[PDB]
Protein backbone atom coordinates (compact mmCIF):
# COMPACT_ATOMS: atom_id res chain seq x y z
CA UNK A 1 0.00 0.00 0.00
CA UNK A 2 0.90 3.72 -0.05
CA UNK A 3 1.52 5.02 3.79
CA UNK A 4 1.41 8.96 4.29
CA UNK A 5 3.53 10.57 7.07
CA UNK A 6 0.81 12.67 8.46
CA UNK A 7 0.65 10.26 11.70
CA UNK A 8 3.17 7.71 12.98
CA UNK A 9 3.14 5.21 10.15
CA UNK A 10 2.20 2.53 12.53
CA UNK A 11 1.45 -0.85 11.37
CA UNK A 12 0.34 -4.23 12.10
CA UNK A 13 3.19 -7.19 12.06
CA UNK A 14 3.06 -10.89 12.89
CA UNK A 15 6.20 -11.77 15.23
CA UNK A 16 6.90 -15.44 16.55
CA UNK A 17 3.38 -16.16 16.68
CA UNK A 18 1.96 -13.03 17.99
CA UNK A 19 0.63 -10.01 16.68
CA UNK A 20 2.25 -6.23 17.29
CA UNK A 21 2.03 -2.88 16.15
CA UNK A 22 5.50 -1.14 14.54
CA UNK A 23 6.73 1.63 12.87
CA UNK A 24 8.05 1.92 9.76
CA UNK A 25 11.40 3.63 10.19
CA UNK A 26 13.41 4.79 7.34
CA UNK A 27 15.98 6.59 9.68
CA UNK A 28 16.51 2.91 11.29
CA UNK A 29 19.48 0.66 10.50
CA UNK A 30 18.11 -1.65 12.50
CA UNK A 31 14.58 -3.37 13.67
CA UNK A 32 14.36 -3.16 17.45
CA UNK A 33 10.73 -4.72 19.07
CA UNK A 34 9.77 -3.80 22.53
CA UNK A 35 10.61 -6.59 25.31
CA UNK A 36 9.50 -9.88 24.26
CA UNK A 37 10.38 -13.85 24.90
CA UNK A 38 11.87 -15.06 22.15
CA UNK A 39 12.98 -18.59 21.14
CA UNK A 40 16.27 -19.83 20.89
CA UNK A 41 19.86 -18.12 21.23
CA UNK A 42 20.96 -14.56 20.97
CA UNK A 43 23.96 -12.15 21.15
CA UNK A 44 24.20 -9.08 23.02
CA UNK A 45 24.56 -5.77 21.38
CA UNK A 46 24.32 -2.39 22.12
CA UNK A 47 22.34 0.49 19.68
CA UNK A 48 21.97 3.79 19.90
CA UNK A 49 19.87 6.96 19.03
CA UNK A 50 19.11 10.32 20.22
CA UNK A 51 19.93 10.52 23.72
CA UNK A 52 22.39 7.14 24.39
CA UNK A 53 22.64 3.75 24.00
CA UNK A 54 20.39 0.60 25.11
CA UNK A 55 21.18 -2.83 25.31
CA UNK A 56 19.15 -5.46 23.46
CA UNK A 57 19.39 -9.46 22.73
CA UNK A 58 20.09 -9.51 19.04
CA UNK A 59 18.21 -12.57 16.82
CA UNK A 60 19.57 -13.77 13.74
CA UNK A 61 17.26 -14.93 10.49
CA UNK A 62 13.53 -14.18 12.17
CA UNK A 63 10.59 -14.35 10.60
CA UNK A 64 8.24 -11.43 10.64
CA UNK A 65 5.20 -11.04 8.28
CA UNK A 66 4.83 -6.70 7.47
CA UNK A 67 1.29 -5.78 6.06
CA UNK A 68 1.22 -9.20 4.84
CA UNK A 69 4.37 -8.81 3.75
CA UNK A 70 7.32 -11.25 4.72
CA UNK A 71 10.68 -10.76 5.66
CA UNK A 72 13.23 -12.67 7.24
CA UNK A 73 16.49 -10.52 9.41
CA UNK A 74 17.88 -10.11 12.52
CA UNK A 75 15.58 -8.80 15.21
CA UNK A 76 17.03 -6.55 18.11
CA UNK A 77 15.09 -6.82 21.59
CA UNK A 78 14.92 -4.68 24.75
CA UNK A 79 13.56 -1.85 26.57
CA UNK A 80 12.64 0.80 23.50
CA UNK A 81 9.86 2.72 23.79
CA UNK A 82 8.34 1.71 20.22
CA UNK A 83 8.16 -1.18 18.36
CA UNK A 84 10.39 -0.60 15.25
CA UNK A 85 11.23 -1.80 11.78
CA UNK A 86 14.18 -0.70 10.01
CA UNK A 87 15.51 -0.95 6.92
CA UNK A 88 17.16 -4.44 6.98
CA UNK A 89 13.58 -5.62 6.54
CA UNK A 90 12.12 -3.18 5.03
CA UNK A 91 14.17 -3.57 2.33
CA UNK A 92 13.13 -7.10 1.96
CA UNK A 93 9.57 -5.96 1.56
CA UNK A 94 10.43 -3.15 -1.15
CA UNK A 95 9.49 -0.86 0.47
CA UNK A 96 10.46 3.12 -0.96
CA UNK A 97 10.07 6.49 -0.04
CA UNK A 98 8.77 8.77 -2.59
CA UNK A 99 7.75 12.60 -3.34
CA UNK B 1 12.18 10.76 -6.88
CA UNK B 2 11.95 6.79 -5.45
CA UNK B 3 14.44 6.17 -2.78
CA UNK B 4 15.36 2.63 -1.82
CA UNK B 5 16.48 1.96 1.30
CA UNK B 6 19.64 -0.31 0.90
CA UNK B 7 21.69 2.47 1.38
CA UNK B 8 20.74 4.99 4.60
CA UNK B 9 18.44 7.70 2.86
CA UNK B 10 20.70 10.61 2.90
CA UNK B 11 20.15 13.72 1.24
CA UNK B 12 21.45 17.22 0.92
CA UNK B 13 19.79 20.09 2.05
CA UNK B 14 20.18 23.67 2.36
CA UNK B 15 19.36 25.46 5.75
CA UNK B 16 20.26 29.12 6.94
CA UNK B 17 21.99 29.47 3.40
CA UNK B 18 24.27 26.48 4.31
CA UNK B 19 24.33 22.88 2.70
CA UNK B 20 24.14 19.98 4.61
CA UNK B 21 23.45 16.28 4.58
CA UNK B 22 20.35 14.69 6.59
CA UNK B 23 18.67 11.54 6.90
CA UNK B 24 14.76 11.49 5.84
CA UNK B 25 13.35 9.79 8.61
CA UNK B 26 9.94 8.39 8.83
CA UNK B 27 10.89 7.28 12.66
CA UNK B 28 11.18 10.81 13.56
CA UNK B 29 8.46 13.40 14.82
CA UNK B 30 10.26 16.44 14.77
CA UNK B 31 13.29 17.28 12.32
CA UNK B 32 16.29 17.35 14.34
CA UNK B 33 19.72 19.13 13.26
CA UNK B 34 23.18 18.82 14.22
CA UNK B 35 24.70 22.41 15.85
CA UNK B 36 24.68 25.04 14.13
CA UNK B 37 24.36 28.66 14.22
CA UNK B 38 20.99 29.42 12.60
CA UNK B 39 19.69 33.02 12.80
CA UNK B 40 15.69 33.89 14.04
CA UNK B 41 14.80 33.75 17.32
CA UNK B 42 14.29 30.65 19.62
CA UNK B 43 13.37 28.57 22.76
CA UNK B 44 14.54 25.73 24.78
CA UNK B 45 13.22 22.45 24.08
CA UNK B 46 13.92 18.65 25.16
CA UNK B 47 12.79 15.82 22.57
CA UNK B 48 13.60 11.97 23.38
CA UNK B 49 14.52 9.34 21.38
CA UNK B 50 16.00 5.69 21.55
CA UNK B 51 18.43 6.33 24.17
CA UNK B 52 16.33 9.06 26.23
CA UNK B 53 16.70 12.98 26.16
CA UNK B 54 18.46 15.53 24.60
CA UNK B 55 18.11 19.51 25.05
CA UNK B 56 17.60 21.36 22.09
CA UNK B 57 16.46 24.95 20.52
CA UNK B 58 13.56 25.43 19.13
CA UNK B 59 13.33 27.60 15.67
CA UNK B 60 10.08 28.12 14.60
CA UNK B 61 8.99 28.81 10.73
CA UNK B 62 12.68 27.95 9.53
CA UNK B 63 12.98 27.96 5.58
CA UNK B 64 14.83 24.55 4.58
CA UNK B 65 15.31 23.23 1.09
CA UNK B 66 15.33 19.29 0.85
CA UNK B 67 16.66 18.45 -2.54
CA UNK B 68 15.01 21.01 -3.78
CA UNK B 69 11.96 20.93 -2.55
CA UNK B 70 11.17 24.29 -0.23
CA UNK B 71 9.62 23.40 3.65
CA UNK B 72 9.07 26.13 6.34
CA UNK B 73 8.43 24.39 9.38
CA UNK B 74 10.25 23.76 12.66
CA UNK B 75 13.93 22.96 13.71
CA UNK B 76 15.25 21.64 16.34
CA UNK B 77 19.09 22.16 17.04
CA UNK B 78 20.78 20.13 19.28
CA UNK B 79 23.39 17.18 19.93
CA UNK B 80 21.98 15.06 17.75
CA UNK B 81 24.55 12.34 16.40
CA UNK B 82 22.90 12.79 12.82
CA UNK B 83 21.04 15.37 10.77
CA UNK B 84 17.21 14.15 10.85
CA UNK B 85 13.97 15.21 8.29
CA UNK B 86 11.27 14.38 10.68
CA UNK B 87 7.55 13.88 9.79
CA UNK B 88 6.72 17.62 9.98
CA UNK B 89 8.74 18.43 6.81
CA UNK B 90 8.38 15.06 5.06
CA UNK B 91 4.83 16.20 4.71
CA UNK B 92 5.27 18.99 3.50
CA UNK B 93 7.54 18.05 0.68
CA UNK B 94 4.62 15.28 -0.36
CA UNK B 95 6.78 12.14 0.88
CA UNK B 96 5.00 8.88 0.93
CA UNK B 97 6.47 5.29 1.95
CA UNK B 98 5.62 2.60 -0.25
CA UNK B 99 5.33 -1.04 -1.01
C1 LIG C 1 22.39 3.42 13.48
O1 LIG C 1 21.58 4.13 14.37
C2 LIG C 1 20.21 3.87 14.23
O2 LIG C 1 19.76 3.46 13.20
N1 LIG C 1 19.38 4.09 15.37
C3 LIG C 1 17.95 3.93 15.32
C4 LIG C 1 17.31 5.28 15.65
O3 LIG C 1 17.29 5.69 16.76
N2 LIG C 1 16.76 6.04 14.56
C5 LIG C 1 16.13 7.32 14.78
C6 LIG C 1 16.84 8.37 13.94
C7 LIG C 1 18.30 8.28 14.32
C8 LIG C 1 18.78 8.99 15.57
C9 LIG C 1 20.24 8.88 15.96
C10 LIG C 1 21.21 8.07 15.11
C11 LIG C 1 20.72 7.36 13.86
C12 LIG C 1 19.25 7.46 13.47
C13 LIG C 1 14.67 7.29 14.34
O4 LIG C 1 14.58 6.85 13.01
C14 LIG C 1 13.86 6.33 15.19
C15 LIG C 1 13.42 6.94 16.52
C16 LIG C 1 12.38 5.95 17.06
C17 LIG C 1 11.77 6.46 18.34
C18 LIG C 1 10.36 7.02 18.33
C19 LIG C 1 9.77 7.55 19.63
C20 LIG C 1 10.57 7.53 20.92
C21 LIG C 1 11.99 6.96 20.92
C22 LIG C 1 12.59 6.43 19.64
N3 LIG C 1 12.86 8.25 16.31
C23 LIG C 1 13.43 9.39 16.98
O5 LIG C 1 14.40 9.30 17.68
O6 LIG C 1 12.77 10.60 16.77
C24 LIG C 1 13.02 11.61 17.68
C25 LIG C 1 13.16 12.82 16.91
O7 LIG C 1 11.94 13.10 16.60
C26 LIG C 1 11.07 12.63 17.88
O8 LIG C 1 9.84 11.80 17.37
C27 LIG C 1 10.04 10.41 17.86
C28 LIG C 1 10.87 10.50 18.80
C29 LIG C 1 11.73 11.88 18.55
C30 LIG C 1 17.52 2.84 16.31
C31 LIG C 1 16.00 2.74 16.26
C32 LIG C 1 18.13 1.53 15.85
Amino acid sequence: PQITLWKRPLVTIKIGGQLKEALLDTGADDTVLEEMNLPGRWKPKMIGGIGGFIKVRQYDQILIEICGHKAIGTVLVGPTPVNIIGRNLLTQIGCTLNF
